[PDB]
C-alpha cells in the first residue's frame, strides 16, 4: 500500500534535516539535464544496456521522464508529498518488470545519479563541509529509498 | 565471465586513488561487527525481511559471512584481486535469488550499509574534508557494483 512505503521515505528522510532536503533539490534542478546526459551516457555506451534503449525513445521521452523522475524525489520531502511519490516509483517499476529490464542495471543507474549529484554537491561553494557531507548521505539514502520501491515490481 | 566483470570493479575503483580505497577499508574493519550489527537490526526488525532470517542462522552463520563481505568488498582494489571478489559475489547473489530474497530487501541491504559507513568517516579524524568526500563516494560506487554483480542471479 502506497500509504504504508510513504512511511518508509517519510523515516528516511527524517533521518536529515530540511537543509539536506533543500541543497540536495537545489543541485539536482540546477543540473537536471546534465544528469540525464551522463545516466544516458552511462546506459547506451554498454551493449547489455542499449539492448533495451533507441536513440529515439530516449532522445524524445525518456531524457525528458528522467529530469522529472529527479524532481519528483528530490520534491517529495519538501512539499511533504510522500504517498503521490512512492505511486509513481511503484508504477516506474511496474514498467521496467513487464518489459524485463534486469534489475542490476537499474541499481547501476542508481549508482551513477548518486555518483554525480554527489560530486557536484562537493564542488557546491554555496555549502559548508559538513553541510554537504550530511546532503551526500541523504542523496544515497533518498535515491536507494526510490530505486527499493521501484524493485517492488520484481518480486 | 567473471573476467569481464573484474574490468567494471576495476574501472569503477579506478575513478579513485588509493588514498580511499585504504580510507574506507580501515573503517570497514574497525567497524565490521558494528556494521553487522547494524544490518541485521535493520532486517530483524522489519517483519517482511524477518520472514527469511531465523535469529539462530544470523548468531551462527550470517552475521560473521557479513563481515567476512564487507571485507572482501573493500579488499578487491587494494590487494588486485578483482576477479576472485566477483565470483564470490556471484554466488552470493544465486543463493539470494535461489530461495526467493526479494532484490528490493538487497538494496535495502546496501543503502544501509552505504549509510553507515559514510556516518563513520564523516567521524574520522585522521582525514581532510575533501579527504574524507572522496572516500564516500567510492563507498557507494564500490557497495553498488558489489550489489550489481548480486543481482546478475535475479535476471
Ligand atoms: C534508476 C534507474 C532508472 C530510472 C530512474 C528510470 C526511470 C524511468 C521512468 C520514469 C520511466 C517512465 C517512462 C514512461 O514510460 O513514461 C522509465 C521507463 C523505461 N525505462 Fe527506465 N529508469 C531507470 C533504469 C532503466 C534501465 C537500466 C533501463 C534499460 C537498460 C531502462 C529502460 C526503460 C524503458 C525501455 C522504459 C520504457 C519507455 C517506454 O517504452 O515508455 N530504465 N524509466
Ligand atoms: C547487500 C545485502 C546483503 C549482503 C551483503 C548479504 C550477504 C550474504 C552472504 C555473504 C551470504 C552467504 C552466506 C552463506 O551461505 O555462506 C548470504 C546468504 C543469505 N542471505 Fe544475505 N546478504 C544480503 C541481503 C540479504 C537480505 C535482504 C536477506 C533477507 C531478508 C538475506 C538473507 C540471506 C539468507 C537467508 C542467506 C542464506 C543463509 C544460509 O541458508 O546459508 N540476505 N547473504
Ligand atoms: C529509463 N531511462
Ligand atoms: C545475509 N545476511
Amino acid at each position: 500500500s502506497p500509504e504504508i512505503l510513504a512511511l518508509r521515505w517519510k523515516d528516511t528522510c527524517a533521518h536529515y534535516s530540511p537543509h539536506e532536503w533543500v541543497a540536495a533539490r537545489n543541485v539536482v534542478t540546477a543540473n537536471k539535464a546534465a544528469l540525464a546526459d551522463y545516466f544516458y551516457e552511462c546506459m547506451l555506451a554498454d551493449p547489455n544496456a542499449a539492448f533495451f534503449l533507441s536513440d529515439q525513445l530516449v532522445k524524445t521521452k525518456l531524457h525528458a521522464s528522467m529530469q522529472d523522475w529527479l524532481e519528483s524525489v528530490y520534491a517529495a520531502a519538501p512539499t511533504e508529498e510522500y504517498e503521490r511519490t512512492v505511486a509513481f516509483q511503484r508504477k516506474v517499476g511496474e514498467v521496467h518488470a513487464r518489459i524485463d529490464i534486469p534489475v542490476h542495471l537499474v541499481t547501476r543507474g542508481a549508482c551513477a545519479l548518486i555518483r554525480r549529484i554527489c560530486e557536484l554537491l562537493d564542488r557546491d561553494a554555496s555549502l559548508s563541509a559538513a553541510q554537504a557531507a550530511a546532503t551526500c548521505r541523504y542523496v544515497a539514502d533518498v535515491t536507494m529509498t526510490a530505486v527499493e520501491m521501484m524493485c517492488h515490481a520484481y518480486s
